């Protein structure tokens, strides 16, 4: 009865993206598996904090499936999440069972790279509007959080907390996600 | 003329804590070093992120002095701090010299257990005061981020964004924090 988080964790990512939502996921009782793109070793990320990923993004394929898939962002590390066939099935696959996929900053160009839930509206880093905008397949929004659908997009890395929420009110309800919010002293 | 920033990790640390400082700094043009207390080893974080630290602390001490000396929080993270002869020897060589000491959340009861700053204004976690104005030798503020003298205390993950860019503006001033701060979709 427990809900399952998969964060996929390539070079170059954005390390406050990636752990925000790991942490606050944790915190709210959510099975996350940090997941490496290129295998178990560590990742180096976009500014030189080196994660330990808990498995291979191939291992982790197989302990599916998950209530949400979570895309961190950072420029090189959408760029190899974009350019990745494992990736690719694995979010045609979340599609296809309608399961949640949560993507922030830069992370939602990832899913213009795959074909991902065209129509939908989405929000982006600012910087990365043009990127995901390309063909006009979805729809932009300024929304700090933004979602859609089973689409669950946000802008930055200050908009990692409420992105990280989202989610758990998404999977968890209202409730859970109110708890888990009061001991982090948050602002808004 | 480059800053330096140590950042001292400890099994127990929380890792959004510990991320965000050093992700802000590094973007700020901050020369940080994660220094681990027990070695290079990696370290398991309050909610199971594992972060490779770029040094030991016995290898960071040689290379200082540093501009600020910074202390994530996490109760068992800032217990070990609390106990670490090589963390007293590091903030008394600090304050002798007038460098900056910022610890958010648990981390500043590391300061009463190593007789730092005694008679500053500090903040911390609501769930930290009472351990830390054990003997009434700081006065308490609620404020989200406090600097008093060279102290810097904050309250918890959610004000670690306000945190880090307070560390930056004291380091590089004013108008390096605000350049930093646009790109990161920060709401206030």
């Amino acid at each position: 009865a427990s809900k399952r988080a998969l964060v996929i964790l390539a070079k170059g990512a954005e390390e406050m993206e990636t752990v925000i939502p790991v942490d606050v996921m944790r915190r709210a009782g959510i099975k996350v598996t940090v997941a490496g793109l290129a295998g178990k070793d560590p990742v180096q990320c976009s500014r030189d904090v080196v994660i330990c990923p808990d498995a291979s993004l191939e291992d982790a394929k197989k302990e599916g499936p998950y209530d949400v898939v979570v895309l961190p962002g950072g420029n090189l590390g959408a760029q190899n999440l974009s350019e990745s066939a494992a990736v690719k099935e694995i979010l045609k696959e979340q599609e296809n069972r309608k399961g949640l996929i949560a993507a922030i900053c830069a992370g939602p160009t990832a899913l213009l790279a795959h074909e991902i839930g065209f129509g939908s509206k989405v929000t982006t880093h600012p910087l990365a509007k043009d990127k995901m905008m390309n063909g006009g397949h979805y729809t932009y929004s300024e929304n700090r959080v933004e979602k859609d659908g089973l689409i669950l997009t946000s802008r930055g890395p200050g908009t990692s907390f409420e992105f990280a929420l989202a989610i758990v009110e998404a999977l968890n309800g209202k409730e859970v996600a109110a708890q888990v919010k009061a001991p982090l002293v948050l602002k808004d």
